[PDB]
RNA sequence: AAAA
């Protein structure tokens, strides 16, 4: 059973259909202590953010995730839909922070 | 019970938690077939992908790039892309063109609690 | 929110 971090969740990570996907919120307090697991987080703003959040030290990894049967998935969620192609700075990220825009789920496939 | 069309699945679609979704694979036919209904609800926020839907399946949708929130018994229909990109890609027409001929945008059906 |  692998457990994964990633920015987004996508059907482009499950293998078999039909799936189905159990998702929960979570708070960031269970969040980080659960991701303190494979790392697909893909762009540099969400990873300084969630080091600065829970104190890890992930580094950016831009990669497709492939769940299977019971995996576990942990996404640190923009809760807003952005322009197309928006790319979060820092400054941009941490505003949505403050602003109860950024969301932590579990998911279970 | 609702019906939409959207250029991907996000969590960002949902209103309560904890909750399901089932997630099947469909094909072209099928989705067209399904999407060209006078019912759904478009949100594809993408030129390319729409202007790729409506030669597909000889629909008017025009790009309408808003938030949609799902409620139990609602479904949706998903045209995507099978490939993580690069950060912030926006695909032109010819490049989703020649991602679908190479059988990468593919189609989906959900179903929501 | 085509893998924020």
């Amino acid at each position: 059973n692998k457990v994964y971090l990633a920015n987004a969740f996508s059907i482009n990570m499950l293998t078999k259909f039909p799936t189905k996907v159990v998702i929960d919120k979570i708070d960031r307090l269970e969040f980080c202590e659960n991701i303190d697991i494979i790392n697909s987080i893909g762009a540099d703003s969400t990873i300084q953010l969630i080091n600065s959040l829970c104190g890890t030290t992930f580094q950016k990894n831009r990669v497709e995730i492939k769940l299977e049967k019971e995996d576990k998935l942990y996404v640190v969620q923009i809760s807003q839909r952005l322009e197309e192609g928006k790319i979060l700075t820092l400054e941009e990220i941490l505003k949505l922070y403050e602003s109860g825009k950024v969301q932590f789920f579990e998911i279970i496939v």
